[PDB]
Order: C-alpha cells, then structure tokens, then sequence
C-alpha cells in the first residue's frame, strides 16, 4: 500500500455538497480530473482503493458506480453488507485502513483516496502522519449544505507545482476554479 490523500473540490465558502449533489453545475473536466487522479496508480499490476461515506456512495450517479478501475469501499455503521456495486464495507476508518494491511488486499492496492464527506475528510486530516489533500477551489461561493473542515495551513504545506496536475485557472460554465495539491507529514 502506497500514499495515503484526500480529494476535494470546495467553494470559496468551503462547501462541497447541497442536497445530496454537488453545490454547482456540473463541470465535466472536473470530474475527469478527480478520475485520472484516483485511477491512476503508480505502480504496474495494482489499483488505487477509494475511500467515501454511504451519502457520498449514493451521490454518484448510478451508471458511475462503482468508479471504474478502482476497489471501493463504503464507510457505514448501519448497512450491513457493501452497496449494489460497492466492493466492501467497512464501520471505521481504522477498519478500512486495517483491511489494506490484510493479505486479500495488502499487495493489490497502490494510493489510497478519500473521496469524502465531511467526517471521513476530518478525522483523516487530523490524525497523524504523511497525507495530501487535492483541493480543487472553485472561484465563487455557492449555497451549500455540507462543509469542507478547516485546513491548518501551519501543517498543510501548498505544493508550488505537482506533476499530472495543472496550475493556472480552468473555467467551466462561466465558473472558474483552480487545483492545489497540500502535503503535511506529522
Ligand atoms: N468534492 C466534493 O465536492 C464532494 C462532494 N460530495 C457531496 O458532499 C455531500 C456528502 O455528505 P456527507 O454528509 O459529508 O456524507 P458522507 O459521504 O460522509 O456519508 C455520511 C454517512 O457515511 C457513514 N460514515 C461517514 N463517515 C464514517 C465513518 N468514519 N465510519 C463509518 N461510517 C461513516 C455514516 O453512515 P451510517 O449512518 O450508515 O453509519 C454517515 O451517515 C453530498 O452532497 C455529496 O454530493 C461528496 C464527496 C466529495
Ligand atoms: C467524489 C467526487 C466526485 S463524484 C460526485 C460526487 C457527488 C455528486 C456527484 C454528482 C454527479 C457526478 C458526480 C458526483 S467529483 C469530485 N471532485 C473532486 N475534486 N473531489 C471529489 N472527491 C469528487
């Protein structure tokens, strides 16, 4: 098992979703760029595992799931077994990345990407050790109903370039956003 990171794309008023969607209109190379980057492993013969919560899971349309060439895994303590298309289930955090070192998956799996919501975002970046976050920030503020929890810029570096990641302003739809890439090793 390879890099631990978090991928986000958030408001200028940090929101990341509003009614079980995202808080703007789509914004399709956006979504292709959140693909290239889980899918894309470092390393020949594995895949990248993601990481999200049960609203995050429902909130994809159907024909997405599961995201294409990688394992996923769900976060809950009420399903009982994986999704309709979800690979596994797991009760923590902890537990997800506990099953990562077990011998099915251990040698199968290159990066591990959280791809949200609110409370795995969290307790990840708040728990100690290497993580990145790949922060996509879309230029506007927009109404939202869930949150982006506060980067501590004391800890969290701004990486002034990263390979495979573009740094000048995309727009989409009269939207303009931007992508960070944020390193911390504690
Ligand atoms: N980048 C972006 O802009 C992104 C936006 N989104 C959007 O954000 C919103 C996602 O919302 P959010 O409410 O934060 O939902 P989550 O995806 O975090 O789902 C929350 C549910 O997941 C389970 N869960 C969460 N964390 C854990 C955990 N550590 N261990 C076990 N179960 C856990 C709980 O389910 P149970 O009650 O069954 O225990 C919880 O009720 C949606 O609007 C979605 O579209 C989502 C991802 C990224
Ligand atoms: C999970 C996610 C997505 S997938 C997704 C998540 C939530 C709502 C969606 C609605 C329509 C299509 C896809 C949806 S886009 C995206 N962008 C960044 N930078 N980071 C992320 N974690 C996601």
């Amino acid at each position: 098992v390879g890099s631990l990171n978090c991928i986000v794309a958030v408001s200028q008023n940090m929101g990341i979703g509003k009614n079980g969607d995202l808080p703007w209109p789509p914004l399709r190379n956006e979504f292709r760029y959140f693909q290239r980057m889980t899918t894309t492993s470092s390393v020949e013969g594995k895949q990248n595992l993601v990481i999200m919560g049960k609203k995050t899971w429902f909130s994809i349309p159907e024909k997405n799931r599961p995201l294409k060439g990688r394992i996923n895994l769900v976060l809950s303590r009420e399903l009982k077994e994986p999704p309709q298309g979800a690979h596994f289930l797991s009760r923590s955090l902890d537990d997800a990345l506990k099953l990562t070192e077990q011998p099915e998956l251990a040698n199968k799996v290159d990066m591990v990407w959280i791809v949200g919501g609110s409370s795995v975002y969290k307790e990840a970046m708040n728990h100690p050790g290497h993580l990145k976050l790949f922060v996509t920030r879309i230029m506007q503020d927009f109404e939202s109903d869930t949150f982006f929890p506060e980067i501590d810029l004391e800890k969290y570096k701004l990486l002034p370039e990263y390979p495979g990641v573009l740094s000048d302003v995309q727009e989409e739809k009269g939207i303009k956003y931007k992508f960070e890439v944020y390193e911390k090793n504690d």
